[PDB]
């Protein structure tokens, strides 16, 4: 990337900011921008790219073969019992949360086995997590 | 990418910007601006690329072959009792949840068992969670 | 990258900035920008780029061949009882979270067995986490 950018509340190039009670009396602006941006940006020049792949196998004797790629799920268990008795009770569960693994952002990118490639891989990711809120 | 911008509130490029409880009263205003923004981006120059797959056998013996590619997914339990009794209660359950694994986001890319690619490759992602909010 | 910012509040390349009880008058302001942005980045220039696999078997045995990769996920157990008995109680369970492995941000990028790759891989990450806030 060339400009990643986090901001707080406000972007602004030029601010001519006021607020709350202000007496905005007898004021003279006067502004020249010459703003310019110039971008020659991932630019590529290959003459000659060669990508070859060969598997040859002569007469052989092949036996218990197995291959697995990344994420390998297997065999797993969750248990949350939630056993609740009462007597006389006055409950009060007002911001009360039970999240067995949520997810919020999952990108998955180049999982394979076999893999060959030439260029460019980027990822971004922005957001404002907040999870609970209660009053 | 070139510009990725997280904004909180408000992007202005210019901003004259006002508000409560104000007197604007005389103000002279010359704003110029001269903005040239030029790109030349992501431009390629290739001749000769060659992309060759070749598998060859010659009356080999063969057995037992598997072959599994990623996210192998098996054999998973989820079990969450909710057993509730009372005796002579006032249950107030105001903002209460269960989630099993929302998910989102699932941004799946290249995920094979064999690849070959020559190129580019881009994922963004902006929000703004905010799970729960009660009051 | 070029240009990472991460930003409290407020970004501005100029910001001429009046807030709360402010007796602005009598102000003259004269402003000038000449500004230049000129970006030559991330250019490539290769003749050959060769790229080659290959594999050979000779009448060979093979047996017992258990190939897995990154990420193997197995046979795991998760147990989280909740029993709760009451005898004349008053429960407040105001703000009272439970969370298994709860995930915001997972970002797999070349996750393979074999790999052969030429080029350039950028992850970026921004956010504001706040997990809980209970009043
Ligand atoms: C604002 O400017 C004008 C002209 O220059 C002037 O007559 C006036 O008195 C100024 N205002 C104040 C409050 O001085
Ligand atoms: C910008 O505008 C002001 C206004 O008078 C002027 O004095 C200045 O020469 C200008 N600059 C350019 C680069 O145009
Ligand atoms: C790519 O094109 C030609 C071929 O090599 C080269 O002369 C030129 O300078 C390259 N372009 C850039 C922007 O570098
Ligand atoms: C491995 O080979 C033995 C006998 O050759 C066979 O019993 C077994 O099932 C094989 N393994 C798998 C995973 O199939
Ligand atoms: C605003 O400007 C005019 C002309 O310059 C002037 O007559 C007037 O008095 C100014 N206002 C104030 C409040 O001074
Ligand atoms: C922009 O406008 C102002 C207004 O007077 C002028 O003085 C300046 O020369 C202008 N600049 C350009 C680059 O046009
Ligand atoms: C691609 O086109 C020709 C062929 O190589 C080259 O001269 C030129 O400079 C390249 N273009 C850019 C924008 O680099
Ligand atoms: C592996 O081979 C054995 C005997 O050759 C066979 O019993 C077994 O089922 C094979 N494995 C699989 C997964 O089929
Ligand atoms: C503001 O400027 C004008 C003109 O220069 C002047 O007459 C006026 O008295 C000034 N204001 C104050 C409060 O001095
Ligand atoms: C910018 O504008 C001011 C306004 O008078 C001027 O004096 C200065 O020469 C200008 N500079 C450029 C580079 O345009
Ligand atoms: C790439 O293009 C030609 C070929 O080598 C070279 O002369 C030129 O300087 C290169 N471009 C840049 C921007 O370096
Ligand atoms: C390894 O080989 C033995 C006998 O050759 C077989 O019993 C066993 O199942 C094989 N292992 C696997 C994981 O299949």
């Amino acid at each position: 990337s060339i400009d990643v950018k986090y901001i707080g509340v406000k972007s602004a190039y030029v601010s001519y900011d006021v607020q709350k009670r202000t007496i905005y009396l007898n004021i003279t602006n006067t502004l020249n921008i010459t703003n310019n941006n110039y971008y020659s940006v991932e630019v590529e020049n290959i003459t000659a790219q060669v990508q070859f792949s060969k598997t040859v196998i002569g007469k052989a004797r092949l036996n218990n073969i197995t291959i697995i790629g990344p994420l390998d799920m297997k065999q797993i268990d969750y248990t949350v019992p939630t056993v609740i008795a009462e007597e006389m009770s006055y409950m009060y569960d007002f911001c009360t949360l039970i999240s067995i693994k949520v997810h919020n952002i999952v990108l998955m990118m180049q999982v394979t086995v076999t893999t060959t490639y030439f260029g460019h891989s980027e990822q971004i990711s922005q957001e404002r997590y907040q999870y609970v809120d209660c009053g």
